[PDB]
């Protein structure tokens, strides 16, 4: 069971030059959420830990492993990140579920939320700043 997803803004999620775009007005990227498997050793209050695939979850969100953290897609599988077989914590979003909406903050790089911008076809990206022009609040469809 995948999810469809767009910002508050109603920006379809999709991917494009191997990036994932806010958009298309395309039903959307189908993208598996994935809750990570060993909760514990995690910050919990912050929201539920997932990991967030694409195209059937063959390559998987990314905030990397560098000081300053950035949106990649890479080409892990789910399994391996849900497995062990490979560390998750770069792959680990805390969901944060406000009902209609969920937000999603980085686990390795805490403050820092999944996001889109107000121009149309741009990378989703990830920001410290909440309220401003940057949007952190997403919608699922179930697919």
């Amino acid at each position: 069971l995948c999810f469809r997803m767009k910002d508050s803004a109603l920006k379809v999620l999709y991917l494009h030059n191997n990036q994932l775009l806010a958009g298309g007005l395309i039903k959307g990227e189908e993208i598996s959420v994935v809750p990570n498997r060993w909760p514990e050793a995690l910050e919990q209050g912050r929201g539920s830990p997932v990991i967030l695939g694409v195209q059937g979850g063959s390559q998987c969100l990314s905030c990397g492993v560098g000081q300053e953290p950035t949106l990649t897609l890479e080409p892990v599988n789910i399994m391996e990140l849900y497995l062990g077989a490979k560390e998750s914590k770069s792959f680990t979003f805390y969901r944060a579920d406000a009902g209609l909406t969920s937000s999603f903050e980085s686990a390795a790089y805490p403050g820092w939320f999944l996001c889109t911008v107000p121009e149309a076809d741009q990378p989703v990206r990830l920001t410290q700043e909440l309220g401003k022009s940057y949007n952190t609040d997403f919608y699922f469809q179930q697919c």
